[PDB]
């Protein structure tokens, strides 16, 4: 809608509070005017019909309990824009400040999240396996991270290709909560999976195996459930991508490792120029390595250390 840019002020559904950027036209919207062709949410009502009604409110506070999911998935989306933008020079998810559409309140008890191909949406969950989805940073920068691959390179949805895809969004959606240092760690959705049980998480980049996914080659799950396997071996990906990072010795294998900046520089400009629909993992080692070698020479420590995790996974 057309209107003034304005800050509005809210609690989110952790019940921390922030400052919002909303549109005042009659009603204040959940319109951020300040982030490339803007930022928008939607109330879905309990519905499955998508968008849904652009989110209006009578006095720009935004403090209701039905109000919290579409706070954070308004904020985060913001901040995950601004990731892209001031660390990889990349506007929006096409590269060309595309607006950034999300939809909260989707159907009823709704245990996920995702992106659809146009817009991201948000469940509420059940109250006992989830609270409301866009209550965690890394799930608002892991499915916004599946737009950005969507539109460069392209990976399929299943089998390796889609293992990637998946470990893919799990990485920058970890160096997204890195970048806006909120309580940041190596585990994906801790903040709103199960409220009733403390340390846990949905799946873990450390040590993937602590909830049953393969941490190495040899243990792919290689059936038909979960489009082969998508969230399953996206572990081993995931596990390679922490030790180029943080190091470790596994299975035997040691690697030094460069820190975040570095992985997410060598694995962004893996996404951007080497990926491509139908890669596999040995096509991503080999892309990966092709990338550190661009950005820091083929005989750096970076190259060293991108070969030690890969061969530590079992990926040649
Ligand atoms: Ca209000
Ligand atoms: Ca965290
Ligand atoms: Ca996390
Ligand atoms: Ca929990
Ligand atoms: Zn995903």
């Amino acid at each position: 809608i057309t209107g003034t840019s304005t800050v509005g002020v809210g609690r989110g559904v952790l019940g921390d509070q922030k400052n919002i950027n909303t549109t005042y036209s009659t009603y204040y919207y959940l319109q951020d005017n300040t982030r490339g062709n803007g930022i928008f949410t939607y109330d879905a009502k309990y519905r499955t019909t998508l968008p849904g009604s652009l989110w209006a409110d009578a006095d720009n506070q935004f403090f209701a309990s039905y109000d919290a999911p579409a706070v954070d998935a308004h904020y985060y989306a913001g901040v995950t824009y601004d990731y892209y933008k001031n660390v990889h020079n990349r506007l929006s998810y096409d590269g060309n400040n595309a607006a950034i559409r999300s939809s909260v309140h989707y159907s009823q008890g709704y245990n996920n999240a995702f992106w659809n191909g146009s817009q991201m949406v948000y469940g509420d969950g059940d109250g006992q396996t989830f609270i409301p989805l866009s209550g965690g940073i890394d799930v608002v920068a892991h499915e916004l991270t599946h737009a950005v691959t969507d539109y460069t390179a392209g990976l399929i949805y299943q089998n390796e290709s889609g293992a990637i895809n998946e470990a893919i969004s799990d990485i920058f959606g970890t160096l997204v909560e890195f970048y806006a240092n909120k309580n940041p760690d190596w585990e994906i959705g801790e903040d709103v999976y199960t409220p009733g049980i403390s340390g846990d998480s949905l799946r873990s980049m450390s040590d993937p195996a602590k909830y049953g996914d393969p941490d190495h080659y040899s243990k792919r799950y290689t059936g038909t459930q979960d489009n082969g396997g998508v969230h399953i071996n996206s572990g081993i990906i995931n596990k390679a991508a922490y030790l180029i990072s943080q190091g470790g010795t596994h299975y035997g294998v040691s690697v030094v490792g460069i820190g975040r900046d570095k992985l997410g520089k060598i694995f962004y400009r893996a996404l951007t120029q080497y990926l491509t629909p139908t890669s596999n993992f040995s096509q991503l080692r080999a892309a990966a390595v092709q990338s550190a070698t661009d950005l820091y020479g083929s005989t750096s420590q970076e190259v060293a250390s991108v070969k030690q995790a890969f061969d530590a996974v079992g990926v040649k």
